[PDB]
Order: structure tokens, then C-alpha cells, then sequence
């Protein structure tokens, strides 16, 4: 194991400095007898997932908090965690000489860094690309004789991917999503802007488009990559809006339920890839639940529906529990993921703040609100940006948790790098949401899961400025008297038996 | 009287062009004989308050969207319509000649004009502003022997609002909004940023601010302007975010609830303006309903709350049911005000002629008369091209846009969108039924005047036109069409 080396650019925290021969960094996991716990705690006064053991306890000296872990009460498993594999990402990796590339991607895919596993794949351009492009830019090619990647797939994302798999111990699935279509494809002849399909479900036009998905199903085995889903489309609300900047394609909820159950649906069932799972929407969970009833209660759409992905950019625009909690009440059995698990930079910010603590913060709280509101899985947007939040070819509003300066060979953890951590490292795929009641009303955040062989993980996350003495009762083992400092995240682990 | 110059900016409609000695305007208000109604229409394609007239027919037959008028189910009362007299507003308006001032003016505030019968005054500064002064900039000023009104407020604001009511034959609200306090009263000691009061509900620092509402009344009515209402702080969730880039006072729902209480509420009802009305919130409807739990059920600060005053950014939607629904269902008796409304960094802040940021307007005040609002207030009146000034370059769009090199003033689509409501839903309407026959692509209201008479607003927010029918079971059917992309407003007697 390798400390965090920090550094400090003016705002609340400091990032990890990591460059060609140094990277911080974990050593193999390793867990104690029964009655011990183990912590690792980050902190905006600078602590980076420190480790450190303690006892669990027949007696409860504390009087304070107390979280009762509830085993029995069981919720949703776990499909995992990561980001994603943009134009963007990639080319700021490569820009790296070779070992600092090797201790980026080790920081993410590695035993010992935070253990993605999963990698959202956009299916060729948008925003962060520093082109327009698709696979199939010729047109009147309706049998798509002419789909093929680009350099972007097959010199930078591909064989990142590669090497990202070859560094997991953890099985990665691969998620796909698409921005545009081909422009010959649609209404208004433009990659992007308001336009959707030409013509109407079942004709020659959704077929080629569910052709095309195939298309790069094939072309991705034919570089030995599988996928385990693919998106209906990302945000398919963007394509309804006059003049959307960057790469979309409409549906109207109507559209994408006839779109799945007469062409994308049947196509990917006659296909080799029948086993690649659909997840629908991919869009704000404002439109939730109206987009699942519009879909779900159709039986020839629900048919070939897996889940229903959100994005969180626009959240704050309707709460967790009449969005997610009424989704699942009305469709218990479609899991919802969170496939584009990115925060806004307010207006008055710039887009990259190196060691901003609130935006750890905002990654941590909103992974806890999700896990609270039955969703099993995330996808962070962009795995690394440059120092301006690109590269991108229109203007954006979003950080990254690894930022890259070319300049100096270096790259940049931020502390949103280590509150996704303290979920994704901890907390392996088949892992179950448990029961964790609060004695009494409180200012923290906290989830309880158990891993697939029983032992105990409690991420707490402690957004105020005042420290909160906690303790954690396991009904099977005893006490765990602990304390959250103010602006800090902790995660427990202990065995059960 | 005189109908509108167009001009195209290159945008998906029109401007109409007023100068110093030519605006469009309307006949003096007639209302359409017994067994007729009177339909006006705008389009993107550029009619403008268009009037025609129709008959009542006794039968309807077909498969076409109807729309049934529920005169027995009543709604909230109509408050009325207007916007934002701010420092931007003000200026731009003043450097029009003389006789330009006058019809812009008229545009708004005449029955020839929409029929605006509200105004929101801010207390001294805000992002439309181009300087940050308050009332009281004298550091650690308790007593207030250096609050004043500078020219701001003297030589721009004051002035323009005598001319409005001048021009109105509606009584006009007045209704009075601060952004800031002096920065000697918040923690943070700036007019911007996260701060807060100093101190504590009840306390010196609580006191002066609350008597500073009551200093900025008295001045108002030394120039003899009186205020229906003041909200309690624009946006107090503002002054809670790090970094707010303008003029902000931070409330937590706990800390207005007990400002108003301890000090605002007992201040203001022990003042010679004891009449005049507190609305609370003043912010983004997504607060509610917790934020009117936090106070109203607090009953001391309950009896000094007559409303609930909100805003959007009508760029997003938002939940208008689980937001401004349940806060009418838990307290009925306390009325819903949108105090604050305006329109995508990608295009620019003033897009002249843009029918979209028209449909926001119109989609916005049918929603919000839909779910209990009984007022609608717009922010800047004005601006200039650039959607200045502004301080902090927070440069927006507004319904009316000043050109001072041309001595030019442009009416926005917006300006029409609002103007189906304000000019045709005088105070005291009452919203009634109105049931759909089928699913439409349609927005629709329905209320009824003072004197019994019906109005009806129907917005097209879709390109196919929809042909449809209104039936009223106290005269008979409105045969008529929406076309894409158009609003109409229907007026007819009822006996
Ligand atoms: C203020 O705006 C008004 C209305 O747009 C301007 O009045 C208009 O002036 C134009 C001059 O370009 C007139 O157009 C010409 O009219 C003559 C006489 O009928 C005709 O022979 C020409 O073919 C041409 O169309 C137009 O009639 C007139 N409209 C009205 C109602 O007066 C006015 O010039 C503007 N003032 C300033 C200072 O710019
Ligand atoms: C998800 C998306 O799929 C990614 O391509 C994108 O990079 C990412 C982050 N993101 C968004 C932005 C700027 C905001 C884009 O406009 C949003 C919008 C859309 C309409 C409604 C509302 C007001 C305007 C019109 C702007 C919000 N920068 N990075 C995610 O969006
Ligand atoms: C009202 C305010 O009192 C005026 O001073 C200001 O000039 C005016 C214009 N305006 C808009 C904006 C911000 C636009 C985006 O903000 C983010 C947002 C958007 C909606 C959902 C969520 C909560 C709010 C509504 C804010 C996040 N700044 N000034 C008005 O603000
Ligand atoms: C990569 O970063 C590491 C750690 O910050 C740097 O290693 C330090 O190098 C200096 C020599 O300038 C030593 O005195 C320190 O003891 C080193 N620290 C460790 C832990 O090895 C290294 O300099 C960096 N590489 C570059 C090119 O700057
Ligand atoms: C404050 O008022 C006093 C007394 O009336 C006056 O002498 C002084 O000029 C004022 N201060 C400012 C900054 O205007």
C-alpha cells in the first residue's frame, strides 16, 4: 500500500497526486476474527480511505445514535459500480506515458484500488468526443454493408477496455448506449437538435436502427467484447427539444415502448447476442414513474425489458421516493440503474474543482438515496477529463473523479474518486441492501448490505460540520462504538459468524 | 386601434416594433352579444391578439375533442397579473424618449395594453441592478437614522409606478421583495454568498431587519405608493448555497418560520402599515410542501402568513401536483402566488421573436392556474438586447426588449402569451371546470369574470392543428380549432 500524496488547488480538500511511478494505493483486502471491525475512513481535512480495526462489543457505553443492523429485513442485490469509456476518457488515459496509464487504470479496476466493475460504452460520438460521427455515415445503406468503428473504438476505447478486464479480478459488464443515430435516419437530417426516426415503428428506418445495434454487438465480439445491456437510447427526452446542442435522437415514452416491441426487441432476440439485456429510458428520474407505466404495460414491449436506467443530472427536480419508490411499487421486479451517475457544476463554478469535497459529497449522498430507493447499480459519466472538463466538442457542466494534466505526465484523484470507493470497493456484485434502523432522528447518511458470503458493509457518510458519536449494533455479534467526524465518510466491514 | 409592426430576428417568430409615435394597441374592451362569443388568437406564424367572433350553436354532433365547462365547480380567486419594476427595467424604460416611455407603458398598464395590475418592487439591490446599495449601508447602523432611498428609487423606480397606476383603470398591488440586507446584519458580511442574520429570531440584529420592512413603507408612502404585500426574503434557499454569485439572505424554513414570529409578523402588525399582507417562501415551488409545514403549523407565525409566494425557471418542469397541490390540501385558507418566473447558456439570453419561450409562459400560468395560484408575476418588465444590465452578466429574457440606439422597443412573443391571460382575467375571476372528452395535446383553463361571464384559454403546444368544441350547458357549443403552435382566448356571456 502507497499514502495519498496531497495536494491542494484553493478549494475545501486536496486530490491525490498520482504520476508515472507513484499512485496511491490498497493493499489485498484482508479481514479479522469475529468481534473485530474493520474501518476505512476519508476525510475533508485530508484522510484517504485509512484503514484501522477495532472491537465489536457485548456492552453499549455509548448514549448517542445508534444504528441497528436488520439482516432479516432484505432489499435489492447489488449489479456493481464504474463509468464510463467516452472518446474523452480515453484519449486523456493515452496521453499519459504507459505506467501512469497502468496506475490510472489500476486506481479503478484493480483489487487494489476501488474495484469497478462496470464500463459504460457510448455507441460512437457525443458531447465528449471531439467529433461528430457514426458507424454508419454513408447513407441509403439500409443493410448497413458500411457500419464500421472508427479509430475511437478500435485504437483508444477498445483496447482500454481490455486492459481495464485484464487488471479486475471481478467479472466487468459492459453497458452500451447510443447518442444519435445516422443523420439519414432522421426527421430533421442532423446529429443532433430536435428530430427523431423517420417514418413509424416496423418500417425499413427502425429496423436499420435496430440493425445498427447489432451492427456494434458484432463488431465489439469481433474484438472479443461482450456486452451485458445495452440502452434503448440516452435521454431520449433530448431529441423531443428544439435546438438540444449535442448528439440525441427523440423518442416520446409511446415511441420507445412501439420502437422495443416491434424492432429492437425481436432484432436482438434473432441475434446472436439474444442474452445482451435492454434497459429502457437512460434519461432523469422526473419522467419515471409515466415513461415505466407507458412501456411496461404494454406486454410485447415488457417482454424484452431488463430494468430501467436514470441518470442523476437533473434529480433535484422531483424526489427519490414518488420517482424510484413509486417505480417499484408499480414494477417490483425491473431493477432500476443509475446509468449516467454524474452531478451539475453550478453556473458560478467551473467544471473541474481539483479536491472539491462537496462534490465527494453529492456522489456519496446520492449512491445512498439510490440504494435506499431500491436501485442496484451505478455508472459514474466520464472515467478521467483534463483540467478544463474536456475534451468536448460543444461546453459542459460536469467534473471527473480522475482529472489528467498531460503537461506533467500526472493525474489528479478527487475526493469523488474515494466517496465512490468506499461503495465500490466494499461492496461486490450480489451483495444485498439490509435493514439499518436509526434509534433516532439524525444528520447522517448510511446503508447496510451484506456480501454474498454474510459478512457486514455500513457506509456512513456525515455531511455536517459536527462530529456525531454513532454506535453499530449487530444483533448476532454485539456493539461497534464509533464516532463520524464532521465532513467525512466511513466504511465498516466485520464478519458475522 | 393599431396592430402590430413584425420583425424578424431570424428566430421562429415575430417582434412588434414600437417607436416614439407608433405601438400597437387595442379598441377600448366590448363584449360580444348573448348567444356569440368572441375568440382572440395568436400564432407563430404572427397574428397578434387577432379578434373574431363566432356563434353559440344549440347542437354538436361528432367524434372531435370536447372540452365541458363545470360553472358549479369553483376554484381559487384570480389576484391578478403583472411583473418586476427592477433598477434593469427601470433604466431601459427611462432612456426611451418621452413619448416611447408612454407606450411602453400603456403596453402594459392600459386596457388598450394587457392589463397588468401588479408590480413586484425589490428593497434596494438585486442582479438587476448595476450597483449592490441597501437602504442602510452605515456599518452596525441598529437604530436606521441612515436608512434612505437613493435614485434608484427616487428618480427611476417611484416615478415609473405613479405613471403605471396613472395610465391602469384597475386598482394596481404593489408588491415589495428584498434580496439583501446591509451586510452588517449577516454573518458573512457581504451582499452575496452562504450568510445568514446574525444572531437569533427575536434578537437586535432580527429587530433592525424587521424594522428596516417597516423604514422602506414608510418611504414608499412619503411618495404615496402603498403595498398590498411584502414576502418575507426573495429566495432565502439562496443564501444557503457557498459561492451564490448576487445579492442573497439565507433562511432555512426554521429560521423564517421563527423571524416571522419573533420579529417581521410583530413589527409590520404593530406599524401604521398593518393592512399590508406577508406572503412566505418566495422561492422554487420544489421546497414546498415542506416549507409551508415548517411554518404554517407553527401558529405564531401562521396568523402573520396570508401566502405562499413561488417561482420557477420555466427552462425545467417540475411536479405542480406534489409540490403547489398538496401545500393547497394541507392549508387550504392561504392563498398561492407565483411572485417570480423568466427563460439555455447554449442559446442566447434574448432569442427576439422566440414563440417557444412564449408556450413557456403561457404552459407555466395554465399549469399554475391549474394547481391553486391565484396571481402570476414576470421579473424584469424590460431589458435591453444583451437581457441587461446585470451586475453579475445573470443576463435573462424579458417580454419587452428596449433598442435606446433606435429609440425601438420590441414586444416578445411572451409579452402576447401573457397578455391572453392579464388583459381577459380581471381580479376576482374565479377558476371553474373544464373537462376533456378525450386525452389532447392541449393546455386549457376555464374561469369566470366578476359579472358571471365566461373565459377560456387554449394553448396548441403541438405543429397539427386540433379541431375542437367547448360546450357551456347555459348557452350551447364553441365550434372552433386551435391551429399548432397558437393560443386563443375565448370570451362569452352566460345570461
Ligand atoms: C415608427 O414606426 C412607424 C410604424 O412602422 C413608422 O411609420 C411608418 O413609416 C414608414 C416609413 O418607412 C411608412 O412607410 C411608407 O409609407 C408611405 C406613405 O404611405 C408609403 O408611400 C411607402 O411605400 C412606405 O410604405 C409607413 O406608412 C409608416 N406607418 C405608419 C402607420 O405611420 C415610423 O417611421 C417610425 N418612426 C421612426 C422615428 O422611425
Ligand atoms: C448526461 C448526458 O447523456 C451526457 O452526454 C452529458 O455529458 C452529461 C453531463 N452534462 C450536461 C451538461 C449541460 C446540460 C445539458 O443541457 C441540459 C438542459 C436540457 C434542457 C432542460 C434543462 C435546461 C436546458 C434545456 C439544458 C437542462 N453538461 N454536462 C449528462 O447530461
Ligand atoms: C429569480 C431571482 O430572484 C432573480 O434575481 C434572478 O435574476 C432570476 C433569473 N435567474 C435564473 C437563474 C438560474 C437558472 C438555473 O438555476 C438552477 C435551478 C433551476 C430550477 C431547478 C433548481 C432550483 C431553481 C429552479 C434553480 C435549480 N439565476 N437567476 C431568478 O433566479
Ligand atoms: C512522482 O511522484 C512521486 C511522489 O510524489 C515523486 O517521488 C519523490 O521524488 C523526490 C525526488 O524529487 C524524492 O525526494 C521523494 O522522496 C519522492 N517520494 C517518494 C515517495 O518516492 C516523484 O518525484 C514524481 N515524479 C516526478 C517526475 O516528479
Ligand atoms: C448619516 O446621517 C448623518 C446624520 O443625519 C449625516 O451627517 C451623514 O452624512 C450620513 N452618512 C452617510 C454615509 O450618508
Amino acid at each position: 500500500a502507497r499514502p495519498c500524496i496531497p495536494k491542494s488547488f484553493g478549494y475545501s480538500s486536496v486530490v491525490c497526486v498520482c504520476n508515472a511511478t507513484y499512485c496511491d494505493s490498497f493493499d489485498p483486502p484482508t479481514f479479522p476474527a469475529l468481534g473485530t471491525f474493520s474501518r476505512y475512513e476519508s476525510t475533508r481535512s485530508g484522510r484517504r480511505m485509512e484503514l484501522s480495526m477495532g472491537p465489536i462489543q457485548a456492552n453499549h457505553t455509548g448514549t448517542g445514535l445508534l444504528l441497528t443492523l436488520q439482516p432479516e429485513q432484505k432489499f435489492q442485490k447489488v449489479k456493481g459500480f464504474g463509468g464510463a469509456m467516452t472518446d474523452a476518457a480515453a484519449l486523456n488515459i493515452l496521453a499519459l506515458s504507459p505506467p501512469a496509464q497502468n496506475l490510472l487504470l489500476k486506481s479503478y479496476f484493480s483489487e487494489e484500488g476501488i474495484g469497478y466493475n462496470i464500463i459504460r460504452v457510448p455507441m460512437a460520438s457525443c458531447d465528449f468526443s471531439i467529433r461528430t460521427y457514426t458507424y454508419a455515415d454513408t447513407p441509403d445503406d439500409f443493410q448497413l454493408h458500411n457500419f464500421s468503428l472508427p479509430e475511437e473504438d478500435t485504437k483508444l476505447k477498445i483496447p482500454l477496455i481490455h486492459r481495464a478486464l485484464q487488471l479486475a479480478q471481478r467479472p466487468v459488464s459492459l453497458l452500451a448506449s447510443p447518442w444519435t443515430s445516422p443523420t439519414w435516419l432522421k426527421t430533421n437530417g442532423a446529429v443532433n437538435g430536435k428530430g427523431s426516426l423517420k417514418g413509424q415503428p416496423g418500417d425499413i428506418y427502425h429496423q436499420t436502427w435496430a440493425r445498427y445495434f447489432v451492427k456494434f454487438l458484432d463488431a465489439y465480439a469481433e474484438h472479443k467484447l461482450q456486452f451485458w445491456a445495452v440502452t434503448a437510447e440516452n435521454e431520449p427526452s433530448a431529441g423531443l427539444l428544439s435546438g438540444y446542442p449535442f448528439q440525441c435522437l427523440g423518442f416520446t415514452p409511446e415511441h420507445q415502448r412501439d420502437f422495443i416491441a416491434r424492432d429492437l426487441g425481436p432484432t436482438l432476440a434473432n441475434s446472436t447476442h439474444h442474452n445482451v439485456r435492454l434497459l429502457m429510458l437512460d434519461d432523469q428520474r422526473l419522467l419515471l414513474p409515466h415513461w415505466a407505466k407507458v412501456v411496461l404495460t404494454d406486454p410485447e414491449a415488457a417482454k424484452y425489458v431488463h430494468g430501467i436506467a436514470v441518470h442523476w443530472y437533473l434529480d433535484f427536480l422531483a424526489p427519490a421516493k414518488a420517482t424510484l419508490g413509486e417505480t417499484h411499487r408499480l414494477f417490483p421486479n425491473t431493477m432500476l440503474f443509475a446509468s449516467e451517475a454524474c452531478v451539475g457544476s453550478k453556473f458560478w463554478e467551473q467544471s473541474v474543482r481539483l479536491g472539491s469535497w462537496d462534490r465527494g459529497m453529492q456522489y456519496s449522498h446520492s449512491i445512498i438515496t439510490n440504494l435506499l430507493y431500491h436501485v442496484v447499480g451505478w455508472t459514474d459519466w466520464n472515467l478521467a477529463l483534463n483540467p478544463e472538463g474536456g475534451p468536448n466538442w460543444v461546453r459542459n457542466f460536469v467534473d471527473s473523479p480522475i482529472i489528467v494534466d498531460i503537461t506533467k505526465d500526472t493525474f489528479y484523484k478527487q475526493p469523488m474518486f474515494y466517496h465512490l470507493g468506499h461503495f465500490s470497493k466494499f461492496i461486490p456484485e450480489g451483495s444485498q441492501r439490509v435493514g439499518l434502523v436509526a434509534s433516532q432522528k439524525n444528520d447522517l447518511d448510511a446503508v447496510a448490505l451484506m456480501h454474498p458470503d454474510g459478512s457486514a458493509v455500513v457506509v456512513v457518510l456525515n455531511r455536517s460540520s459536527k462530529d456525531v458519536p454513532l454506535t453499530i449494533k449487530d444483533p448476532a455479534v454485539g456493539f461497534l462504538e464509533t464516532i463520524s467526524p464532521g465532513y467525512s465518510i466511513h466504511t465498516y466491514l466485520w464478519h458475522r459468524q
